[PDB]
C-alpha cells in the first residue's frame, strides 16, 4: 500500500529528473554551440535558436510542474501558478510550431529567389520575425486563460475549480476547438504546405556543395515530421473529445500530452546529424 506508493513515487521522480535534464542539456548546448561558433551564426540558426528556448522553456517550468502533479497525485502550487503553469504549455507549442512555420517559408525564399533573399533577409529583420512569433503566440495562449473564456459550467468542471488541489485543464468544447485549430492545425497545414513545396524546388536540382544543402534541408524536415508525430495525437484526441469522451481512454490522452513535451528532448539529438553541431557539442562539454 505505502510501499507500492513509495516505490513509485521514488521512481517516477527519478525518470522525471532524467527529462528535465535531457531537454535543459541538449537545449543549452544547442544555444551556446550557436552563441559562440560563427560558422553557426547564420539567420536560419536564429530561428533554430528560438526554437530551442521555446522548448528550455518547456524543461525548466512547463515539465517541472507537471512532474510535481504526476509523483505526488495533487496540484500543490495553488490557483494562479496553475493558471499560469497552464499558460506556459500553451505558449510553447504555439511558438514552437510558428517558429517552424517561419524556418519553412525562410528555405523557400532563399530555394526559390537566392537574390531577393539575400536583400531581404538581415540580422534585424530575424530578430523582427522572431519577436512577432512570440508576441502572437503570448497573444493566443496568456489572454484567454487570463480573461477565462477556457472555463466550463459541466458539473465535472465545477468539481475541478471548486477544490484547491486540481489543476485538470477541464475547458468548454469551444475553446478546445478555437484554440486547438489557432494555435496548432493552422500553422500545421501552412508548415506542411510550405515544407512540401520545399521539396518539390529542392528536386528540381559542386555537386558536393548541394549534397551537403540537401542534408541540412533533411534535418529540417525531420525536426518538423518528429514534431508533428509528437504533438497531432495529442491535439487529434483533443478534437475527438468534445464529440465523444468514450472513444479514447483517458490515460492515452494524457500520455499524448506528455509525448508533447517529449518532443523538446528531441532535437539536440537530430542536430548531431550535422558535423558542425557534434563538433562544437564535443569542444563545449570539455
Ligand atoms: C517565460 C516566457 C513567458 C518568456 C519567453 C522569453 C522570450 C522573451 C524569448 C524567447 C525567444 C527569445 C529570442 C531568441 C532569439 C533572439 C535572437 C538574438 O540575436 C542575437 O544577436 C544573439 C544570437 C546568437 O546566439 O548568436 C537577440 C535576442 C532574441 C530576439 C531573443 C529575445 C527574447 C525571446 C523572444
Ligand atoms: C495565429 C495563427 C492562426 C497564424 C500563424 C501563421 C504564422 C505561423 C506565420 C505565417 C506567415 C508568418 C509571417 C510572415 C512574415 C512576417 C514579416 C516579418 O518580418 C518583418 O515584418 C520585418 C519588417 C521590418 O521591420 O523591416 C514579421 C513576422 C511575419 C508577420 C511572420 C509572422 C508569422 C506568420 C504570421
Ligand atoms: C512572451 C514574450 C512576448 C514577446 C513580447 C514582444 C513585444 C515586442 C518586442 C519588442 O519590444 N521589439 C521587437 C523587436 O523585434 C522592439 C525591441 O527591439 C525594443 O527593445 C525597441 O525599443 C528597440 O528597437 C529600441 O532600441
Ligand atoms: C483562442 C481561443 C479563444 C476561445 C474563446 C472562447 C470563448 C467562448 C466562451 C463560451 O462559449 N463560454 C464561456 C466561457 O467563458 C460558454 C460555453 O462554452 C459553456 O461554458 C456553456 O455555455 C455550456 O452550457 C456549453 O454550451
Ligand atoms: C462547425 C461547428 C460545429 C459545432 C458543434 C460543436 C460540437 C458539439 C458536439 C457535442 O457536444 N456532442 C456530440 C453530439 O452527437 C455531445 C452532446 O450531444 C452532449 O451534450
Ligand atoms: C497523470 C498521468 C500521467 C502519466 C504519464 C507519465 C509518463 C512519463 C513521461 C516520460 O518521460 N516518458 C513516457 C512518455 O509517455 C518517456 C519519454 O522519455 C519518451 O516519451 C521519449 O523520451 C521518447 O519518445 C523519445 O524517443
Ligand atoms: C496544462 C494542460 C494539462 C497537462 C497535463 C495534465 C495532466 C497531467 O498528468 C500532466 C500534464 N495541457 C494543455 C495542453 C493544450 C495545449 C494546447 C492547446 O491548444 C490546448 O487546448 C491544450
Amino acid at each position: 500500500a505505502e510501499l507500492l506508493s513509495q516505490q513509485w513515487e521514488a521512481g517516477m521522480s527519478l525518470l522525471m529528473a532524467l527529462v528535465v535534464l535531457l531537454i535543459v542539456a541538449g537545449n543549452v548546448l544547442v544555444i551556446a554551440a550557436i552563441g559562440s561558433t560563427q560558422r553557426l551564426q547564420t539567420l536560419t540558426n536564429l530561428f533554430i535558436t528560438s526554437l530551442a528556448c521555446a522548448d528550455l522553456v518547456v524543461g525548466l517550468l512547463v515539465v517541472p510542474f507537471g512532474a510535481t502533479l504526476v509523483v505526488r497525485g495533487t496540484w500543490l502550487w495553488g490557483s494562479f501558478l496553475c493558471e499560469l503553469w497552464t499558460s506556459l504549455d500553451v505558449l510553447c507549442v504555439t511558438a514552437s510550431i510558428e517558429t517552424l512555420c517561419v524556418i519553412a517559408i525562410d528555405r523557400y525564399l532563399a530555394i526559390t529567389s537566392p537574390f531577393r533573399y539575400q536583400s531581404l533577409m538581415t540580422r534585424a529583420r530575424a530578430k523582427v520575425i522572431i519577436c512577432t512569433v512570440w508576441a502572437i503566440s503570448a497573444l493566443v495562449s496568456f489572454l484567454p486563460i487570463m480573461m477565462h473564456w477556457w472555463r466550463d459550467e459541466d458539473p465535472q468542471a465545477l468539481k475541478c475549480y471548486q477544490d484547491p488541489g486540481c489543476c485538470d485543464f477541464v475547458t468548454n468544447r469551444a475553446y478546445a476547438i478555437a484554440s486547438s485549430i489557432i494555435s496548432f492545425y493552422i500553422p500545421l497545414l501552412i508548415m506542411i504546405f510550405v515544407a512540401l513545396r520545399v521539396y518539390r524546388e529542392a528536386k528540381e536540382q559542386s555537386r558536393v556543395m548541394l549534397m551537403r544543402e540537401h542534408k541540412a534541408l533533411k534535418t529540417l524536415g525531420i525536426i518538423m515530421g518528429v514534431f508533428t508525430l509528437c504533438w497531432l495525437p495529442f491535439f487529434l484526441v483533443n478534437i475527438v473529445n468534445v464529440f465523444n469522451r468514450d472513444l479514447v481512454p483517458d490515460w492515452l490522452f494524457v500520455a499524448f500530452n506528455w509525448l508533447g513535451y517529449a518532443n523538446s528532448a528531441m532535437n539536440p539529438i537530430i542536430y548531431c546529424r550535422s558535423p558542425d553541431f557534434r563538433k562544437a557539442f564535443k569542444r563545449l562539454l570539455a
